[PDB]
């Protein structure tokens, strides 16, 4: 119980800890309804509005004003954030000249500049295109600091699971936040953007940045307001605490804004209504600027101006209807719009028939607007699986498009694949940490939560950025990041044995410096490897996984693509170099009469035929679905020569991936779950392909002096194309739309490997970092 009879005065927005049965007067006491009774009389004062005039200069302080003129007001710190410009002839913040600020300009008893966190909602990137017209501050801030073309947020792009990645550096399936709405089957209950249930800790994983800050002694602002609290409010409030007695002032400070989301969805983001909305953020923001500069805080504080995701068309006449698909849709409980995840309206429901379900949904309309997955079939990238509250079953919609269950006020949604453009969201960081005038290429917003930390004198809690990966963001306070050191080392085996030494059923009738351009990959985990070298390809095999772990090798811009021959069509030729015990044995693909095999190294494009016989070692095979193989093959055949053309040569990296778990990290033998008939080979559930070049074009991948250009891609392997609904064409219709639906970071297959990449280059560690978290996204 909250005894609401108590008192505000003095304790208006106070930032130390109260609890029942005392009554609150801190931004959040509405929410809890525990506020004093005398909260909104004396901490939301609105009298004469929120700006100085010339009759209110130099005043008598009255109480009752939201915002002073009075002489004593600056001291006090609540002049309204225009006091100086109309009482005392300054200029407006946006109307003074940038200067750079090389290093922080604060007042005694400052010892760290503060960091504000300034988040709207639904901010899409390309609204930053209406420049100092529209957003006169925020265009300041973005051309006179540091800046991305844009920021990528997680999916699902929804507003929840967004901010607290923001403030986590987790992905949702790690943070628990995994929607703005969810059931989780063993609370048994529902989480609701509106509703009380949210409140409740057990929701919350992970240790968000205000957390983080209080356990390391740093004193954070709170960060969320009740929504009734207006905008000029919170930033007076901010100002507030900003002019707290040193021994009292925060740190870290947040304001969110709820636009332009809402404009977003009435009217869609190029509605002509939306200048508006846009027009009113950037006050607010100019608000902030005027208010820190008379506080003589503008070349002393950093701020983030930064998005939760963006907005894109979506009106009603776009609307998939799942009754459409199946007969008995009253039985299903559907999260809907531009996501969908199923489960029985009935939790547990035993007749609820998931395969039947997803046989409806597939390739069923030649238009049709999304596409259905379990989840362990859903791009990696998007890394939403590992988690109770997500749906087995998930749909994929297509941008611009709502699915419901059953059969206009809005324009415009989020939600999407976070790879759509219209996802994209800001970032803007301004300030004595930042550099200035400085673009950087568009970045995770897992990334964050490890840069806030670093401006804050803060160690990150475990979290999915890479630190380190955004140090060219920050003029300095940068992380020194070190490379993990190699867990095996791998054996070097020379010849031990003769082809007569194995009975495998096969019947057939200066590497390094060319192949292997930026070291070897290093094996984080215990585990036996063997090193081997060929003529076009290098490679490290396992001797526990009976495959490469990766195959290494370099295409030249002019190298040549040969067939294979009609005699070697299913030549296997054993390894010497390897232990028979150590082989896979061809007998098993003879009998697994669904699963087939493939090769690392592609014959098609060795250098000459006693170079393809290397090609054609037990030690170069895996286990491949046909289905897969039809993939693979034009992957091998066509593609690869096809990007060292456009590149100017490329280095390939390929390996097996096993995820049977779905948790995005490297499988150990106990979890690998599919074994080809009858052996002991285990079957990869995807595998990865690492394509680098020179960022330079005009020099070849081997010859490259500068930065380094790459692309990635994790595919399914499956066995079936049911993913792709032109497979029945020919590959040239449909592989590469697949392809590109599952592009990867590097880095995410650093985790589902246990391997580390780039370790021998001519680039800074943080530049290589940078590198790895790239995601080549074909928009
Ligand atoms: C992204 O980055 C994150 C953070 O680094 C990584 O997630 C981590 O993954 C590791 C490895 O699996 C996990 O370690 C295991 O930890 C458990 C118990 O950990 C508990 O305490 C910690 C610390 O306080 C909490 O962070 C954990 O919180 C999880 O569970 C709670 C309650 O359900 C939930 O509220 C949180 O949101 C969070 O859920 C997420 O993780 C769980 C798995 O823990 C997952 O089931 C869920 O769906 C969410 O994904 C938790 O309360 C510990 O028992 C394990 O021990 C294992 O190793 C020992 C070795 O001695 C074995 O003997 C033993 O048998 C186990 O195998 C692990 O140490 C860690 O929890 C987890 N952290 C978080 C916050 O998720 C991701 O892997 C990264 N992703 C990628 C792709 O890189
Ligand atoms: O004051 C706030 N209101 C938030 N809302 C989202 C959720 N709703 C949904 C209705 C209300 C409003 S988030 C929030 C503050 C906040 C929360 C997280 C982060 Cl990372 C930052 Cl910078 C700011
Ligand atoms: C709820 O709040 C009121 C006001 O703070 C409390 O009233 C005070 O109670 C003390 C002790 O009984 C009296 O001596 C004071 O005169 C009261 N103060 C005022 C200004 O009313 C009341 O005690 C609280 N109710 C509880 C504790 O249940
Ligand atoms: C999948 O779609 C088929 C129709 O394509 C559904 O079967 C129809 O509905 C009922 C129940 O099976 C039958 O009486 C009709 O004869 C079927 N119509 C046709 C055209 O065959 C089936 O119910 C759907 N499955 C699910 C789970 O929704
Ligand atoms: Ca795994
Ligand atoms: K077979
Ligand atoms: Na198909
Ligand atoms: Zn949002
Ligand atoms: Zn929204």
């Amino acid at each position: 119980w909250t005894n609401t009879s108590g008192s505000c005065k003095g304790r208006c927005f106070e930032l130390q800890e109260v609890g029942p049965p005392d009554c609150r007067c801190d931004n959040l006491c509405k929410s809890y309804s525990s506020c004093c009774h005398d909260f909104d009389e004396l901490c939301l004062k609105t009298a004469r509005g929120w700006e100085c005039t010339k009759d209110r200069c130099g005043e008598v302080r009255n109480e009752e004003n939201a915002c002073h003129c009075s002489e004593d007001c600056l001291s006090r710190g609540d002049c309204c954030t225009n006091y100086q410009v109309v009482c005392k002839g300054e200029s407006h913040w946006v109307d003074d000249d940038c200067e750079e600020i090389r290093v922080p300009e604060c007042p005694a008893g400052f010892v760290r500049p503060p960091l504000i966190i300034f988040s709207v909602d639904g901010f899409r990137a390309s609204y930053m295109k209406k420049g100092s017209k529209v957003m006169p501050n925020i265009e300041k801030l973005r051309s006179c600091g540091t800046h991305a073309p844009y920021m990528r947020p997680v999916y699902p792009t929804k507003t929840f699971p967004n901010l607290y990645t923001l403030a986590t550096g987790l992905y949702p399936e790690s943070h628990g936040i995994v929607g703005n709405s969810m059931y989780d089957p063993v609370f048994d209950a529902t989480f609701h953007l509106r509703g009380r249930e949210k409140f409740n800790h057990r929701w919350w994983g992970g240790q968000p940045l205000w957390i983080t800050a209080t356990k390391q002694g740093v004193r954070a602002g709170t960060f969320f307001w009740s929504v009734s609290i207006p905008h000029e409010r919170r930033i007076l409030t901010i100002l507030q605490w900003l002019s707290l007695p040193d021994n009292e002032r925060p740190s870290v400070y947040a304001f969110y804004s709820e636009q332009p989301d809402f404009s977003g969805h009435k009217y869609g983001p190029f509605g002509p209504e939306m200048t508006n909305p846009l027009r009113e953020i950037d006050k607010t923001v100019g608000q902030l600027m005027d208010g820190l500069k008379q506080l003589k805080l503008h070349r002393c504080v950093n701020v983030i101006f930064v998005g939760d995701h963006g907005m894109e068309d979506v009106t009603c006449d776009r609307t998939e209807f799942l009754s459409n698909y199946l007969t008995n849709v009253d039985d299903i409980t559907l999260v809907p719009g531009t996501l969908g995840r199923i489960r029985p309206k009935i939790p547990n429901n035993l007749k609820y028939d998931p395969k039947a379900i997803i046989a409806n949904l597939t390739c069923k309309k030649p238009d049709q607007h999304f596409k259905p997955y379990m989840k362990q079939h859903l791009p990696k990238r998007l890394h939403y699986a590992n988690n109770r509250r997500i749906e087995d079953l998930h749909l994929l919609v297509e941008r611009r498009w709502h699915v419901a269950r059953k059969p206009c006020f809005f324009q415009g949604d989020h939600g999407f694949d976070n790879k759509v453009n219209s996802m994209q969201t800001v970032f803007v960081g301004y300030g004595p940490t930042f550099k200035y005038r400085t673009k950087v290429p568009p970045f995770e917003n897992i990334e964050l939560y490890n840069v806030m930390c670093d401006l804050l004198g803060l160690k990150p809690a475990p979290n999915n950025g890479t630190h380190g990966s955004l140090n060219h963001l920050l003029r300095t306070n940068t992380f020194r990041p070190t490379l993990p050191e190699e867990v095996s080392r791998p054996n070097y085996p020379g010849i031990m044995y003769l082809q007569s030494d194995f009975d495998l059923g096969c019947t057939c009738d200066s590497t390094e410096e060319r192949h292997l351009l930026y070291g070897r990959p290093a094996v984080l985990y215990r585990t036996s490897y063997d090193i081997l070298y060929h003529t076009d390809f290098e490679s490290g095999y396992s001797e526990i996984f009976l495959m490469p772990l990766w195959t290494s090798y370099t295409i030249s811009k002019q190298a040549e693509v040969s067939s294979i021959p009609e005699h070697l069509t299913n030549c296997v030729r054993p390894d010497v170099r390897v232990s028979p015990g150590f082989s896979q044995n061809c007998l098993a693909y003879k009998n697994d009469k669904q699963m087939s095999y493939g090769f690392l190294f592609p014959p098609y494009l060795s250098s000459s035929p006693e170079a393809k016989y290397d090609a054609f070692l037990v030690t170069n095979m895996v286990p491949m679905y046909p289905a897969f193989k039809r993939v693979w093959t034009y992957f091998q055949r066509v593609l690869v020569k096809k990007y060292a053309s456009e590149r100017n040569g490329v280095n390939v990296i390929s390996g097996p991936i096993f995820d049977y778990n779905y948790n995005g990290l490297r499988d150990i033998e106990d979890e690998i779950k599919q074994y080809v008939e009858g052996s002991s080979i285990p079957v990869p559930t995807h595998y990865y392909s690492i394509i680098t070049s020179c960022l330079d074009f005009t020099q070849p991948a081997d010859k490259c002096d500068g930065p380094l250009s790459v692309s990635s891609f994790i595919l399914p392997h499956r066995p079936d194309n049911d993913e792709s609904c032109n497979s029945s064409e020919d590959e040239s219709k449909w592989v590469e739309e697949l392809m590109k639906m599952h592009t990867a970071r590097v880095r995410d297959i650093e985790h589902l490997t246990g391997l580390d990449f780039y370790r021998k280059t001519s680039r800074s560690y943080s530049e290589i970092l940078t590198l790895k978290t790239y995601l080549h996204t074909y928009e």
